[PDB]
This record gives structure tokens, C-alpha cells and sequence, in this order.
């Protein structure tokens, strides 16, 4: 049998959130689900929507409704996106990707996962053409990582051995090299 | 009457040249002229070509000829390009442009000229699409320059007033703002 009901994800909109809160992009997934999918009455949608909000973000929702009583939940979410959503230039998406380097004590397979989230944003905002993202991924790994020289021998084969690797192919080759023998 | 004959441009190939020498890209203009245009005999071409070389660069020319006596001047310049020419990735052209900021005591019209040489290299090497170079120029000037706020008011009109400006249009608007009144 399906286990315990799952708690709502949550969001404050604060300049420094609590470590249990989500990104706006993820709270907006839960909110889009509640709006589009749930078989529920409007005031019960609105009480489930309201129950997820904290911080400053809870405080906007009342102001917007009082000034327009005809507001649907589909319209109220459009006001919520303007105040708490995100604005970022093409140049900022591009510069924020290319500046990313491996940290102290971070593993190479941890770095290559962290770096892949930034490459998707830069391809959405048309900063990088989708035609060349697999070449741009390999060039940035060899630029930013602290590769051991047996790993260096393999990545230099992938650079030359036909087309550039996919994400899961590159991630496999890295994992085979990360393992150490005990003493 | 046309004035005194003009001295040959010159090139050493050294890791630090004398301040009178040119870039390889400019010595190669003079060499391409001598090869393609001058109405001269081969050994006299080769003595004019040789007379322009110094440093290490003078020393290669003999080695290459001894190993292949059939070598034309058109073929000998192809060997010269391999040893002294330039190699640069797409990613290095892009990163070397976007990192460029105004210096201590440099004027804004001096900065916008210095920055335009780097934008041409990045469009040759296909790092930046030629379709968008006029937008990319204005975004980098507002990022890198130390604009006074009356200049800031005008560049923010150009950003919104239809298409982005050309090089000489932007250079005119900057020059009108740089001038000061005496006391």
C-alpha cells in the first residue's frame, strides 16, 4: 500500500531562506500542479495554495486579491511570478557558466554534475546554440577540472575519437577512473 | 612629387620583440605583397624577403630551402606560417573578449577603439555570430566602462531607440560627452 502522505514543498521569498525551502522554480511546479490538475473547489485550491507560502511571499497574496475581486488562480500566479521570479541577461547566463571551476576537495564526478545544471540555463536563454552543447561541455571540463594524468589520457581520446560524448557516457568514463585500491 | 621611399616593416619572431617591430599578421601583409604583386626576378624577391627578417625568424629560412631545392616563394611562406603564426581555440577568443575592462586614466573613446579589435577576431573564429555583433558591442561597453551619469542617460536611449548603433555612430555620441569647459 502507498505510504504516508507527503508534505508540501515551501517558499519564503526572503533574501536568505531557511535550508528546508525550495527554489522558486520548484515551488512553482507544485503550484502549477495544484492549479491545473487537482479535482478541487476554488476556495479549497486557494487554501492549499496559501498554506504553502511563508516569509514575505505570504504577504503579497492578500494585497493582489483586494484590488481585483474577479481574479482567478491562473491570473493570481501571473502577479506572483513578476515579484518573486527571475530576470537574467543573455550575457550573464554565458559569463556565469564559463567562470565555473572545481572546488577544494570536490570530486570530478561531483563537479561534472554541478556544471550540467548551468549548461541547460545557458541553452534555454539562447546564449549557447543547442547544436554545439556536447562540444562546449568537454572543452569546459578540460578547462576547469584538476584531472590526474591517466584520466587525461582517456579524455584526450574522447576529444579525437569521432563525435563528442553525451552526459551519461562522459560520466561513466570519469567514474571508472575515480576508484582507489586499499592498503 | 612622391616623397622619400618607405622603409620595410620588420619582424624578429622573438618572445619579446623590439618596440619597432610589427605583429606577424602585418609583416605577412608586406610579404604577401612582395610575393603576389612586385614585378621582380625570383632571387631579387628572395633577397627583399630575406632583408626584412631578424631574430630567430631569419634563421629558419635557410634550413627549409636546403632540404628542398624546388621550393617556390609561395611554398616557403607556408612553412613560415606554421612555425611563427597563431593558434587559438574558439573558447579562448570568446573568453579573451568578454574579460576586457577600462584601465586607470584611460578615456572612454580610447577604450571603445581598443575593444573593437577584439570583437573582429571573435567573429572571424565563429565564436560570436555576425548577426548580433552590434548588440554584443553595446552590452560590453555598459558592462566595462566607467560612464558618467550624463553619458549614462544617452547610452540608455540608444539601447531602446530602435536598432543598436554602428561603430562610428557610438563613437560620435561618446566624443560629444568627453569634452570639458575651462576655468
Amino acid at each position: 500500500l502507498p505510504m504516508r502522505y507527503r508534505k508540501l514543498r515551501v517558499f519564503s521569498g526572503s533574501a536568505v531562506p531557511a535550508p528546508e525551502e525550495e527554489s522558486f522554480e520548484v515551488w512553482l511546479e507544485q503550484a502549477t500542479e495544484i492549479v491545473k490538475e487537482w479535482p478541487v473547489t476554488e476556495a479549497e485550491k486557494k487554501r492549499w495554495l496559501a498554506e504553502s507560502l511563508r516569509g514575505p511571499a505570504l504577504d503579497l497574496m492578500h494585497i493582489v486579491q483586494a484590488d481585483n475581486p474577479s481574479i482567478s488562480v491562473e491570473e493570481c500566479l501571473e502577479a506572483f511570478k513578476q515579484v518573486f521570479g527571475s530576470l537574467e541577461s543573455r550575457r550573464t547566463a554565458q559569463v556565469r557558466y564559463l567562470k565555473t571551476y572545481q572546488e577544494e576537495g570536490e570530486k570530478v564526478s561531483a563537479y561534472v554534475l554541478r556544471l550540467e545544471t548551468l549548461l541547460r540555463r545557458a541553452v534555454e536563454k539562447r546564449a549557447i546554440p543547442r547544436r554545439i552543447a556536447d562540444q562546449v561541455r568537454l572543452e569546459q571540463v578540460m578547462a576547469g577540472a584538476t584531472l590526474n594524468q591517466m584520466l587525461w589520457c582517456r579524455l584526450r581520446e574522447l576529444k579525437d575519437q569521432g563525435p563528442p560524448p553525451s552526459f551519461l557516457e562522459l560520466m561513466k568514463v570519469i567514474r571508472e577512473e575515480e576508484e582507489e585500491e586499499a592498503s
